[PDB]
């Protein structure tokens, strides 16, 4: 089948949508080359259009079957239920795209009659019909990025896809407690989600250690989105039913899947028609918990496919990395010929070929890669880190015109062991956030798609608890590392590092100097800055499970 099926109505904008960076006295402090920074709006939706629309064929395997009753046999160790009305509303964000059906994200909170009448009516028939394809909604996503390395190359919108919102609360109810329970007991410690960004790390250089040879890969599938199945989906919801849940739940589950997930028609923000949906869509609740078990499948199948070894695979949604033995560089070449062939055949083509890497350094997943620096002690402290480039575009956007959920917070926090955010992020929003009295203004921003309420002011003690005091001494940064930054420092028209030692020594004196929570993270996020630097001792007004449980994008 074709993943779309597109009428010719154009995917349209509900907002007014910008492209071009809102250039600002305070945008200027950080980035200067603005003209480098972009965000994807409809206009592009329609190049994206072509680059998602294919045919998909799959014949599956008895390497596929056999590791999909394993799952089951798992699964079917799970007792999950219902989530109230009352609870399902909680889980949701005052963020939320309002109802086409009169209420909004917070009548949903406050459990309005308009708001959790028409809940209980979706209920009433997602339980009453099992057929009728439930609408959906389409958009060109609005994110900002660089442009492409060379003078040119501009990403299309992406576009998401998501029901009504009676329809979210719902999924809430009947799948929430299964979307953020069964995977870890599914996956085990292949589940990528419930590691903060600290024990990822722990776990691939362990994963690493414990092999004599080793060869590792990522794994880079082309839309994943548009290459599941109605099958994938399909086989989705059975793994879920294996599950021990309320008659009322399965109902639910089985309901959910024929009528939204499998698929169903395209709405754009002005009521018209666009096409129909044959493959996963972006915005339901199930995308992320099922992209990640499906991309395990397939890929557990598929390395049994060659790997008469030992592999060891971190799943996060479409996004893998494996580590196995070697056999050779030409063996283990025609190794991931093999897994691709494989992949290719339960439908999930590589964008990228998978290439064989002995660097673990040079293994990047999720966006991201594994590298070493050096603690006060001096003793090797391994990080994840990435390209600053998108966050720091993101950033300056960020500076230049207020959104509600920043990527710069949750990046400092994801990221806040390497040298781009300590030395660049910290460094200026510290400094104006301070200059307008917003410290103690907590923000939202996301981890792993779920939405959350943090105070900065708390960084240090976050920091700590994620990542290790030695977050607060690392320093003796691998070349690479440095040249990637440094690069994309010159690349953006961002002032060299050298600069923002001397101005992070400024904003560490005016926190210090504040007494207090602002005292702590000028003396421990800053004291990278002050030449003599003073000896840290753990933070005690510190001592995160829920953050790191699973994936909600």
């Amino acid at each position: 089948s074709m993943s779309y099926t597109w009428t010719g109505a154009l995917i349209t904008p509900c907002a007014a949508e910008e492209s071009k960076l809102p250039i600002n006295a305070l945008s200027n402090s950080l980035l200067r080359h603005h003209n480098m920074v972009y965000a994807t709006t409809s206009r592009s939706a329609g190049l994206r259009q072509k680059k998602v629309t294919f045919d998909r064929l799959q014949v599956l395997d008895d390497h596929y079957r056999d590791v999909l009753k394993e799952m089951k046999a798992k699964a079917s160790t799970v007792k999950a239920k219902l989530l109230s009305v009352e609870e399902a509303c909680k889980l949701t964000p005052p963020h939320s795209a309002k109802s086409k059906f009169g209420y909004g994200a917070k009548d949903v909170r406050n459990l309005s009659s308009k708001a959790v009448n028409h809940i209980h009516s979706v209920w009433k028939d997602l339980l009453e019909d099992t057929v009728t394809p439930i609408d959906t909604t389409i958009m060109a996503k609005n994110e900002v990025f660089c442009v492409q390395p060379e003078k040119g190359g501009r990403k299309p919108a992406r576009l998401i896809v998501f029901p009504d919102l009676g329809v979210r609360v719902c999924e809430k109810m009947a799948l929430y407690d299964v979307v953020s329970t069964l995977p870890q007991v599914v996956m085990g410690s292949s589940y990528g989600f419930q590691y903060s960004p600290g024990q990822r790390v722990e776990f691939l250089v362990n994963t690493w250690k414990s092999k004599k040879n080793p060869m590792g890969f990522s794994y880079d599938t082309r839309c994943f989105d548009s290459t599941v199945t109605e099958n994938d989906i399909r086989v989705e919801e059975s793994i879920y039913q294996c599950c021990d849940l309320a008659p009322e739940a399965r109902q639910a589950i089985k309901s959910l899947t024929e009528r939204l997930y499998i698929g169903g028609p395209l709405t754009n923000s002005k009521g018209q028609n666009c096409g129909y949906r044959r493959c996963r869509a972006s915005g339901v609740l199930t995308t992320s918990c099922g992209n990640t078990l499906t991309c395990y499948l397939k890929a557990s199948a598929a390395c049994r496919a060659a790997k008469l070894q030992d592999c060891t695979m971190l799943v996060n949604g479409d996004d893998l990395v494996v580590i196995c033995e070697s056999a050779g560089t030409q063996e283990d070449a025609a190794s991931l010929r093999v897994f691709t062939e494989a992949m290719t055949r339960y439908s999930a083509p590589p964008g990228d070929p998978p290439q064989p890497e002995y660097d673990l350094e040079l293994i990047t997943s999720c966006s991201s890669n594994v590298s070493v620096a050096h603690d006060a002690s001096g003793k090797r402290v391994y990080y994840l880190t990435r390209d600053p480039t998108t966050p720091l575009a993101r950033a300056a956007w960020e500076t230049a015109r207020h959104t509600p959920v920043n990527s710069w917070l949750g990046n400092i926090i994801m990221y806040a062991p390497t040298l781009w955010a300590r030395m660049i992020l910290m460094t200026h929003f510290f400094s104006i956030l301070l200059a307008q009295e917003q410290l103690e203004k907590a923000l939202d921003c996301q981890i792993y798609g779920a939405c959350y309420s943090i105070e900065p002011l708390d960084l240090p003690q976050i920091i700590e608890r994620l990542h290790g005091l030695s977050a607060f001494s690392l320093h003796s940064y691998s070349p690479g590392e440095i040249n990637r930054v440094a690069s994309c420092l010159r690349k953006l028209g961002v002032p060299p590092l050298r600069v923002w030692r001397h101005r992070a020594r400024s904003v560490r004196a005016r926190l210090l100097s504040q007494g207090g929570r602002a005292a702590t993270c000028g003396k421990y996020l800053f004291n990278w800055a002050v030449k003599t630097k003073l000896k840290l001792t753990p933070i005690p007004a510190a001592s995160l499970s829920g953050w790191f449980v699973a994936g909600y994008s």
